[PDB]
């Protein structure tokens, strides 16, 4: 078939450092197009491995080219309101999403090290894809785990391990960073600049003062699995096999 090659760029999607909109001349197909002067390497080795329907999937490469599934809905980030939140049952379904990639890549041996709104995008039926694989590695290789000793991420969504140990497991960090991604969900804002024992706000959680925000906005329920997944000690947080039995997790809800 003629021109089936062929692709237009339409429009600027967002940063990186560019992200534009492909659509094939001849089906209308659309792709999304990661433009990167110029690391990328490692992004696209990885991608090439995944293949999963909450995850974002790599259709190839061709400066460099990453050619990706498109996702009309864009960021999650941009479905959470200031102050508010969402709905409980739309942060829910999106959580429950969430830890179906998360599972995913875990089962893989891959961490992705930025779990965050901004890299978790919508598709048209606003099912979440987790994208942006540019901090990503594997954790694990012939059933061996490698322990992680890199500093990445992004501050407020960075487990406190991260800041305070020279190594540490990969898993319960993207475990911490998902309950921070449902902290705003719930309540439109982030709870601490960083899990430091200097930062008041932190301290503040660590001594249980759920009566002060962002705690206050949350029902008992998604904050008791909050409770569970935001502990200091990485060794004594919830593992997904466990959220997966918690009590909210499990909760019907419906707007
Ligand atoms: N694969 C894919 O479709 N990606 C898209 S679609 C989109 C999009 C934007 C606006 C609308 Cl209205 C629809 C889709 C934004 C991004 C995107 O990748 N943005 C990156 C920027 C840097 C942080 N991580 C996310």
């Amino acid at each position: 078939v003629p021109f089936v090659e062929d692709w237009d760029l339409v429009q600027t999607l967002g940063e990186g450092g560019e992200v534009q909109l492909a659509v094939n001349r001849v089906t209308e197909e659309a792709v999304a197009v990661k433009i990167v002067d110029m690391n990328i390497k490692k992004e696209i080795c990885i991608n090439k491995m995944l293949n999963h329907e909450n995850v974002v999937k790599f259709y190839g490469h061709r400066i460099q080219y990453l050619f990706l599934e498109y996702c009309s809905g864009g960021e999650l980030f941009d479905r959470i309101e200031p102050d508010i939140g969402m709905p409980e049952p739309d942060a829910q379904r999106f959580f429950h999403q969430l830890m179906a990639g998360v599972v995913y890549l875990h089962g893989i041996g891959i961490t992705h090290r930025d779990i965050k709104p901004e890299n978790l995008l919508l598709d048209e039926r606003d099912n979440l894809k987790i994208s942006d694989f540019g901090l990503a590695t594997v954790f694990r290789y012939n059933n061996r785990e490698r322990l992680l000793n890199k500093m990445c991420g992004t501050l407020p969504y960075v487990a406190p391990e991260l800041l305070k140990r020279r190594e540490f497991h990969a898993e319960p960090v993207d475990v911490w960073s998902c309950g921070i991604v449902l902290t705003a969900m719930l309540a439109g804002e982030l709870p601490w600049d960083q899990p430091s024992d200097s930062c008041q706000e932190y301290s503040d959680w660590k001594e249980k003062k759920t009566y002060l925000n962002p705690w206050k906005k949350i029902d008992s329920a998604p904050l008791a699995l909050l409770h569970k997944i935001l502990v200091e000690n990485p060794s004594a947080r919830i593992t997904i096999p466990d959220i997966k039995k918690d009590r909210w997790y499990n909760k019907p809800l419906k707007k």
